[PDB]
C-alpha cells in the first residue's frame, strides 16, 4: 500500500510574508483523516519562516533547486542552502519552468541527479503538450520524459522519488481533462517505470495528478487506482486544500 | 558628487544559514571609512535573515526577480514578496544569468520596467562578450544594452538606478582586465546615457566595475574618474570586502 500523497504548490504565491503566515496557521488547523503524507511547497524568500511555523506532521518543500552545491550562480539557490533549514523536498520540472524558465530534460536530469544524492527527496514532475496529446502520441512523449530522467535516480532512492503527471496539454490550451484522462496517464508512468525498472519499484513511486485539482474534483480522481495524490496548484492557498488531503479516504 | 556604491554579491553562497549569520556578524563589525553607498545582495532563501541581522546602515538586495507581482510562476520569487520583508534593492541582468540561465534583454527590460515601477531599485548589469571585445565592438554592444534598458526606466526613476559593467570577454576566456579598461567602459556607458537621456542624468547615475575586484586593485580602480564603485564578487564573502567599502577614499 503506497500512501496518499498531496503536494501543495503555492506557486508563485502569495505576495506577502504576512499572507503567508496567515495561510499557514490556517493550515496549521486543518483537521487531516486518514493517512497521507503532506508537502507544501513556497517560494524560497518565505521557506524560512514555513520552516518554522507550519505543523511538525507535515513537510516543506522548495519549488526549484539548482545544479551545483553553491558558485557563481547569481539568483540560484541550492540543495545545501534549503537543507541547512531542515528542509527535505524540492519539485523538479514543473512545467511553468519547463515552459517559462526554459528548463531542458538535461538540466532537470543533472537536478535529480544532485538533489538526490544530497539527501534530498523531490517531485519530478512531467507531461505532454496539446500537439502530442492531439496526435495520440502522449505515452511516447511522457516514457521519453521519464527515461530522461531515470539513469538519475541513485540506487535505494526511488523511495525518495514522487512523480506529478501535468496536463499540459489541458493547461491554457481551451481543452480539459476528464477523471479518465488522469487515470490514464498516471498509469501510463507505472508501466513506464515497471519496464525500465522493474514492478518492485513502479509498485511502490507514488504518481500524482498536477491538472486542475479542486475540491469538487478530488474524491472522484482520488479514487483512480494509479492515481496517489496530487500536487496541488491554485487550490493549496484555500481552505479547500483540507478537502483535497483529505481525499485520500477514497483512495 | 557621485555617492561611491559598493555591492557585495554573494552569489550562489554561501551553503548554509549558520555560515550567513557568521558573514553578517563579520559584515556589522566592519569599521568604514569615508562616504559610501553599501548593498547586500544574496540567496532569497537567506534574506529574510540578513534584512533582520545586517546592520541598519547597509541595505539589502535581491540577486534577481520575477517579471510579475504573483502568479502561475513556480520556482520564482516577486517584488511584492521582497519588499514584504523591507527589501529595497534588486540586482538584473548579471552575466551569469544572461549566460547560464538565458535570460535576453527583452526579459530584463521587462523586469527593470515592474521593479522600478513598483517601489524598488535596481543594480542593472550589461558588458561584451569575448568576441565583441576582441573586434574592438564593446561600446556598440554595450551601447545596445543600454538602449533596450533605457525605455524600461519611468520618469523620476534614474535616481534609483545604479549600472554596473561586466568585462564577460574576461570572465572564464583566458584574458584579463586593466585599470584602463574599467575606466573606459564606465566612461562608455556614461557617454551613452548622456547622449540618450541627457546629461544630468548622466552625471548622476553611479556606473560600477562588476569585474574582478580584490583587495589588490580596489584603491587603482577607484580612483578612475568614472568608476563609481564596484558589484563584488568572490570578495564580498571575505574580510576583504571592508577594503573595497572603503576604497571609496580613493574616488
Ligand atoms: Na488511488
Ligand atoms: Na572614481
Amino acid at each position: 500500500m503506497r500512501t496518499f500523497f498531496v503536494g501543495g504548490n503555492w506557486k508563485a504565491n502569495p505576495k506577502t510574508v504576512e499572507e503567508a503566515e496567515k495561510l499557514i496557521e490556517m493550515l496549521n488547523g486543518a483537521k487531516v483523516e486518514g493517512n497521507v503524507e503532506v508537502v507544501v511547497a513556497a517560494p524560497f524568500i518565505f521557506l524560512p519562516t514555513l520552516q518554522q511555523k507550519l505543523r511538525k506532521d507535515w513537510k516543506v518543500s522548495a519549488e526549484n533547486v539548482f545544479t551545483k552545491p553553491n558558485g557563481a550562480f547569481t539568483g540560484e539557490v541550492t540543495v545545501p542552502m534549503i537543507k541547512s533549514f531542515g528542509i527535505e523536498w524540492t519539485i523538479l520540472g514543473h512545467s511553468e519552468r519547463r515552459d517559462i524558465l526554459k528548463e531542458d530534460d538535461e538540466f532537470l536530469a543533472a537536478k535529480a541527479k544532485f538533489a538526490l544524492e544530497n539527501g534530498m527527496k523531490i517531485i519530478y514532475c512531467c507531461g505532454e503538450h496539446l500537439s502530442e496529446r492531439e496526435a495520440g502520441k502522449a505515452s511516447e512523449f511522457v516514457s521519453a520524459q521519464i527515461e530522461k530522467m531515470i539513469p538519475a535516480i541513485p540506487a535505494g532512492k526511488w523511495d525518495d522519488v514522487v512523480i506529478a503527471y501535468e496536463p499540459i496539454w489541458a493547461i491554457g490550451t481551451g481543452k480539459v481533462a476528464s477523471t479518465q484522462d488522469a487515470q490514464e496517464m498516471c498509469k501510463v508512468i507505472r508501466d513506464i517505470l515497471a519496464a525500465k525498472v522493474g514492478a518492485d519499484i513502479a509498485n511502490k513511486v507514488r504518481i500524482l495528478y498536477g491538472g486542475s485539482v479542486k475540491p469538487n474534483n478530488c474524491n472522484e480522481l482520488a479514487a483512480c487506482p494509479d492515481v496517489d495524490g496530487f500536487l496541488v496548484g491554485g487550490a493549496s492557498l484555500e481552505p479547500g486544500f483540507i478537502n483535497i488531503v483529505n481525499s485520500n479516504v477514497h483512495s
